[PDB]
């Protein structure tokens, strides 16, 4: 459909907390939906989330071991103690950089997809991993938050040349 400006951080907007979706299946949503593909597919995103385009909305979008391609709308994740791993994580709102992020190895994951048909899922390494990050944007959650080794964040093209 739209390509949108994606956010930067700094922006406060990025900080809050998103807001549920109320009403499924309406045009208003299927726009937001296809606008987010659009934008994340511009990007060669493996996720995208609606405050990242300014929308202050529970929905994610992410779909890049096959990720499926998924619309989750108002998700609910478990984490799944006590395994974690750590990996290289870049963002969209952190245009050029890379750190090495903890996640949980394994989530569940539930909610809705526009239609509001239910979406129940368990899901493992990268997978979990995007989930886990899309899912920090809407509770005002950047990477660079859940990072505890700031000797390994720093510019892409420095890192990985
Ligand atoms: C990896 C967990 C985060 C996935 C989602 C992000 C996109 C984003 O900002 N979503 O909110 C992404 O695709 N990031 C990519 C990314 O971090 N990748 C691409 C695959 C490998 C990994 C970098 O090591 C690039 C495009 C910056
Ligand atoms: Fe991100």
């Amino acid at each position: 459909h739209m390509i949108r400006e994606i956010l930067k951080m700094g922006d406060p907007r990025l900080l809050e907390v998103a807001r549920p979706v109320d009403r499924f299946d309406t045009p208003e949503l299927h726009e937001i939906v296809a606008d987010m593909f659009e934008t994340m597919h511009h990007a060669n995103g493996a996720g995208l989330a609606a405050p990242q385009i300014g929308i202050g909305l529970q929905i994610i979008i992410f779909g890049f071991p096959p990720v499926p391609e998924t619309v989750l709308i108002n998700p609910k994740l478990e984490y799944m103690p006590p395994d974690m791993e750590e990996g290289w994580e870049g963002c969209l709102s952190v245009p050029g950089m890379r750190g090495v992020v903890s996640r949980y190895a394994k989530v569940r994951y539930s909610g809705f997809d526009q239609f509001g048909a239910k979406i129940d899922r368990v899901a493992e390494g990268f997978h979990a991993r995007v989930v886990q990050h899309e899912y920090d944007h809407l509770i005002g959650k950047l990477y660079p938050m859940r990072i505890t080794d700031f000797t390994r964040f720093g510019f892409t093209e420095v890192l990985f040349p």
